[PDB]
C-alpha cells in the first residue's frame, strides 16, 4: 500500500455505450495498459471507477478487479433501487463505494424514503460515496449526506467552475460543507478546471486551501487515466507530472500517495 492511484477507468469499444451517453470513446483502456501505467511509475495499487457511459452495467471493471484482485479495488455505479442483497454481492466482488456522477444530470433528492433506504444499506456496508459533480450540486448534496456515517469521496478537486473560478459563492459555500471527519477530496483532474496553463494553477490554490481547512490527511490523487475528452493532451505522465508541481513538498505527496488512500480504501 505504498502508492495509490485512486481514478482510473478501464472500457473497450465491446461494451455498451448508453443511449443518452455524453460521449463514447473510440479506443481500448485495457486492465493491462492501466496496470501498465502502474508498474511504470512503481505504483503498488489503483482504484477503478465506473465510466458515465457505462450507465449501471459494473462488468468491464468487475472482470477487471478480478484479473488483478490483489492491486484493483473499484467503485460502482447502480440504481439506488437495487437490493441490499445485490450491493452485498458487488462488495464481494472488491467494490467499495458507489458514485454519484452528475454532469449533464438532474440534481436527485436525496432526502425521499428510497434513497434514504439505499444511503443506509451503503453506511452498513463500510461503503463510502463518490461524487463528481459541480459546485452548485455539491453544496446540495453535502448537507444531505451529512446524515450518514461513511466516507464521502469529492471528485477532481470539486470540480471548481471553469469561470466562475475559486470565488465562486457556490465554491466558496462547498468549502464550509467540508468536514474533517467526513469528506475526502481527490486531486485529480486538474485539467477538467480549465485550459492550461490557469487549471495548474486553480489546482494549486483549491490545494492550499485543502490545506489551511486541515484537510491534509483527507487528501487522495488520481491519474484519471485514461483522461477522456483530453486524451490528445494528457497522458499518464502528464498527469503525474502536475501532481508534483501542485504537491511541491514530498512528506505531502507520501501522505496523499500512501497512508491517506491507504486508510480510505483499506489496501
Amino acid at each position: 500500500m505504498n502508492c495509490i492511484d485512486t481514478h482510473a477507468h478501464v472500457f473497450s469499444t465491446q461494451d455498451h455505450s448508453i443511449e443518452t451517453a455524453r460521449y463514447a470513446p473510440d479506443y481500448e483502456a485495457t486492465v493491462q495498459s492501466f496496470i501498465s501505467h502502474l508498474d511504470e511509475h512503481n505504483f503498488t495499487h489503483g482504484v477503478l471507477v465506473q465510466p458515465s457511459f457505462l450507465g449501471t452495467n459494473n462488468q468491464a471493471m468487475l472482470n477487471a478487479i478480478q484479473q488483478y484482485p490483489d492491486r484493483l479495488k473499484g467503485i460502482a455505479v447502480v440504481q439506488h433501487t437495487t437490493t441490499f442483497n445485490e450491493l452485498v454481492n458487488l462488495k464481494a466482488q472488491g467494490i467499495v463505494g458507489v458514485r454519484l456522477n452528475l454532469f449533464g444530470l438532474n440534481l436527485p433528492a436525496l432526502n425521499t424514503p428510497d434513497w434514504q433506504k439505499f444511503l443506509r444499506n451503503v453506511e452498513s456496508l463500510n461503503w463510502q460515496v463518490e461524487l463528481h459533480a459541480p459546485p452548485k450540486y455539491l453544496v446540495q448534496l453535502l448537507p444531505q449526506l451529512n446524515e450518514y456515517s461513511f466516507d464521502v469521496v469529492i471528485d477532481h478537486f470539486g470540480r471548481v467552475d471553469p469561470v466562475k473560478g475559486i470565488e465562486d459563492p457556490d465554491y466558496q459555500k462547498f468549502l464550509s460543507l467540508l468536514n474533517v471527519k467526513q469528506h475526502w477530496i481527490k486531486v485529480s483532474g486538474f485539467y477538467r478546471l480549465g485550459a492550461t496553463p490557469s487549471n495548474i494553477n486553480i489546482a494549486q490554490q483549491a490545494y492550499n486551501i485543502f490545506k489551511e481547512k486541515g484537510f491534509l490527511h483527507k487528501l487522495i490523487w488520481g491519474s484519471d487515466w485514461p483522461h477522456t475528452q483530453h486524451e490528445s493532451l494528457i497522458t499518464y505522465e502528464d498527469a503525474i507530472k502536475a501532481f508534483k508541481q501542485i504537491v511541491f513538498d514530498k512528506h505531502e505527496q507520501c501522505l496523499i500517495l500512501n497512508q491517506n488512500p491507504t486508510e480510505l480504501f483499506g489496501f
